[PDB]
């Protein structure tokens, strides 16, 4: 029979991975403490203030 | 190998014990002044 030599094509119809929606970095507390360096162990311990009883 | 001296950084960053919310003084009769009196009235019949 007929026998043709033909290429292989490839295209990029827009089908890709659905892949989550970035939300939650957004939201959390981000660099409250920046000087990690110049502190012991990578640590910026914080303070929390003292309360009583009467 | 290498050696630094560094200090131990202490910080506050807003972050406190949590304390009650003072609500209940204010909503009672309070009197500034040894002890008061309180005198109430007479009713009487008819």
């Amino acid at each position: 029979a007929h026998i043709f030599v033909k290429p292989e094509l490839v295209a990029e119809i827009g089908v890709k991975q659905l892949q989550r929606e970035i939300v939650l970095p957004g939201l959390v507390w981000t660099n409250p403490l920046t000087d990690f360096g110049g502190s012991k162990n990578d640590t910026i311990t914080v303070r929390v203030p003292a309360i009583t009883t009467a």
